[PDB]
């Protein structure tokens, strides 16, 4: 039941329109900020300080800037809808099952998007994949066990409060973290909903002394510009594509989470020769039924 309310509140905007025929869900997300005040804390086992909540609250203080919080759950591949997202996601999960790229899967109990039984079955079926039990965790595993994730990523790469940096992307300014050495293969950290590069703040220090760490804020989120868009998945794809190109990235290691995993997997499927490794957690894959 309680595990179900978590998924229910995250999808309160979709279910209100679809099966309840009502707009209360959009009202709760846009006006009451339920995604920030509800879904986000219910995605972490440990309690969050008010300083931490304020960092997560900061990009969405104005309700007009909360469009991505509402559109993202409407894009989740659930029950075959939306059809274009499901086909997109099914396509990159087919590529992942075939790709020999080194993989590293973080998971927790009981998780949110990935139940423990799903993380284990997928870890066995994916080639060159290593699974890491972070212990207790829901959606934001980085906030429950950042030391293990940061340490395990650093070890995995060996076998292969930051200053703000900005780049203009398709007419918009996108903020990103950039630390570590200037040479070698960079590591790209893609956050999801409703977070920013802030969610990687305790993992990057573990990876910084040996590898470049690039952690951008998605358009409309974090310290990035927030134009008047619908913020569909296609919008995020266009901006992340141009972000990778604007930074001159050739080969890359991907560290992705939540909707950032959909972005990373969709980019990797279209640029497979440039992907040197994928570390992922609480990722986007098709959900057969609501049940
Ligand atoms: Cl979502």
């Amino acid at each position: 039941k309680w595990n179900k309310t978590g998924h229910a509140v995250r999808a309160i905007g979709r279910l209100s329109s679809l099966e309840g025929g009502s707009d209360v869900g959009r009202k709760l997300i846009i006006d009451q900020n339920v995604f920030i005040e509800g879904t986000l804390p219910m995605g972490v086992v440990r309690p969050l300080t008010e300083v931490e909540m304020d960092h997560y609250r900061e990009p969405f203080l104005n309700p007009v800037d909360r469009e991505p919080l509402w559109r993202f759950p409407n894009e989740l591949p659930i029950a075959g809808e939306p059809a274009n997202i499901v086909a997109l996601v099914e396509e990159y999960m087919d590529w992942l099952h075939q790709s020999p790229v080194p993989k590293l899967l973080f998971w927790g109990t009981p998780g949110v998007l990935i139940p423990p039984a799903e993380a284990a079955r997928l870890a066995k079926s994916l080639p060159n994949c290593k699974a890491v039990d972070i212990g207790p965790g829901l959606n934001l595993l980085q906030e429950d066990n950042p030391d293990l994730i940061g340490s395990e990523i650093a070890r995995w790469l060996s076998t292969l409060p930051f200053d703000p940096h900005y780049v203009e992307v398709l007419g918009e300014r996108m903020h990103y973290v950039d630390v570590g050495p200037r040479d070698g293969t960079p590591v790209l950290f893609l956050h999801g909903n409703p977070t920013s590069s802030y969610v990687w703040r305790n993992i990057i220090p573990h990876v910084a002394p040996t590898h470049r760490c690039i952690a951008p804020d998605l358009i409309g989120m974090g310290k990035s510009d927030k134009p008047d868009l619908g913020y569909f998945f296609d919008d995020h794809v266009r901006f992340m594509d141009a972000f990778i190109e604007a930074l001159g990235l050739e080969e890359v290691v991907l560290v992705i989470h939540d909707w950032g995993s959909a972005l990373g997997f969709h980019w990797a499927k279209r640029n497979p020769e440039r992907v040197k490794g994928i570390a992922f957690m609480e990722f986007i894959r098709p959900i057969p039924t609501w049940d």
